[PDB]
């Protein structure tokens, strides 16, 4: 993972967010500041906000990170593949966690049913919410979720995904 | 070509930045250091070993602060005529590595403050106010080393000065 990729990982509210491009920022809904009128110094009327369950996307009118190129945002992580949760700790330490992704479905997070995807850690803390789930496709990195939750057991984590509707079916 | 953990050493500090040289050693430039405080990174000042002169400030903490890190060598000044990189972090999160050819070491007074400084020329944007403390580094073999911290810049834009930790081989005849 290149430094640029990590530079997209940004402290935000009670957790983290991720610059997908110069104008697009994704994060986990429950970490988003609630009493505010600006994000990153931009008034809400300047920002297109799409929230689906625990997945929140901001598109700013202004180029917030013109140093960045856009990258692909997938609708969920590829089931069965190893992704990395790009965790930054408060000391500055980089803690990428490898995770084997499982099924996409509805899960109860923060007392609400939301589209999510479980994964097995190959640990995280509450402050890690918003950290991106990414994987490499070709020579490029792709982002597919943002950290939402974990079992007390610790071994399983859940990311919120942009669109999970009907990804797994009863047989 | 600087790896992510090398960037992870660059840390927001006071009105600028600092750099973890090792799990216990943090360097920065003096004028950006917060004043009238009782601790840094949760550690009481009284527990910190401090070596500070000519705008170069070094802290050694009494416990491991960044145990995830390997210890790097801190050189006394950059190698003259060689090309180093300033690892600039901007508040936006942007990384701006700047190539710079290092030149003369000299003691000097810039805006009233004594600087044990080394001039360099940017090879080409540039540095800006708020960048002080950013590390100057280069490679010795397969290892990275750090040789100074960003202190000042010339109006012409293209020359910068880092504070270095050098002995009195920088005082005029």
């Amino acid at each position: 993972a290149p430094p640029t990729l990590w530079s997209r990982v940004t402290k935000f509210g009670s957790g983290w967010g991720f610059w997908v491009s110069p104008t697009v920022f994704i994060t986990t809904t429950h970490v988003v500041p609630t009493g505010v009128k600006e994000f990153f110094g931009e008034p809400l009327s300047s920002i297109a906000i799409h929230q689906a369950g625990e997945f929140t996307q901001f598109r700013f009118s202004k180029k917030m990170r013109p140093d960045l190129t856009g990258m692909v945002l997938e609708e969920g992580c590829p089931e069965g593949t190893v992704c990395s949760v790009l965790i930054k700790r408060d000391s500055g330490e980089l803690l990428p966690l490898a995770v084997r992704m499982g099924a996409i479905a509805s899960m109860r997070i923060q007392g609400r049913l939301v589209h999510g995807q479980s994964g097995m850690l190959l640990g995280t803390i509450p402050g890690d919410c918003g950290a991106p789930y990414v994987h490499k496709r070709g020579n490029d990195w792709v982002v597919c979720g943002v950290h939402a939750a974990a079992t007390k057991s610790g071994n399983t984590v859940v990311c919120a995904v942009q669109a999970g509707e009907g990804e797994t079916a009863l047989e």
